[PDB]
């Protein structure tokens, strides 16, 4: 009977919605419809024999109201910071995203970096080593993911949930 509120953040087009759609619905769609408003999906997993309800919030990387939507960080217990390995800009922007988390989220929020679209290695711009190094510099975890090929999607969410649970259980 745990309830963990998670938030996906990162530039438009990196695959936040698709990563969640794989996790929650076990499917992949190649269409790109930028996310409208803010909403969640629910999936309950089991850790250490306990039921962990994950309420995972998704909103657009839309720039227009980005200064206002920093409001959303406050309620997050864990945050996935997503970039696209085929898009250097999305990775360059992770620094700015992490500063927003530090400014607006709880100091103890759990954070993970996802380098998504790792199935499109033929268009890779960001080396895995650079993603690993960025994560190293902030002391947080890193995975390359693919919503399409179903690479590390379960792993990412279970790992983030396990880290939230471990901190919580130390009370
Ligand atoms: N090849 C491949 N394409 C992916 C992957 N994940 C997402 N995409 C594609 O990338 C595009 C953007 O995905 P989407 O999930 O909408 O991105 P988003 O980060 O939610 N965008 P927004 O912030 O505007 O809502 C879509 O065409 C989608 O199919 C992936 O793992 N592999
Ligand atoms: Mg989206």
């Amino acid at each position: 009977d745990y309830l963990f509120k998670l938030l996906l953040i990162g530039d438009s087009g990196v695959g936040k919605t698709c990563v969640l759609f794989r996790f929650s619905e076990d499917a992949f769609n190649s269409t790109f419809i930028s996310t409208i408003g803010i909403d969640f999906k629910i999936r309950t997993i089991e850790l250490d024999g306990k039921r962990i309800k994950l309420q995972i919030w998704d909103t657009a990387g839309q720039e227009r109201f980005r200064t206002i939507t920093t409001a959303y960080y406050r309620g997050a217990m864990g945050i996935m910071l997503v970039y696209d390995i085929t898009n250097e800009k999305s990775f360059d922007n992770i620094r700015n995203w992490i500063r927003n988390i530090e400014e607006h989220a709880s100091a103890d929020v759990e954070k993970m970096i996802l380098g998504n679209k790792c199935d499109v290695n033929d268009k890779r711009q960001v080396s895995k080593e650079r993603g690993e190094k960025l994560a190293l510099d902030y002391g947080i975890k890193f995975m390359e993911t693919s919503a399409k090929a179903n690479i590390n999607v379960e792993n990412a969410f279970f790992t983030l949930a396990r880290d939230i649970k471990a901190k919580m259980d130390k009370k």
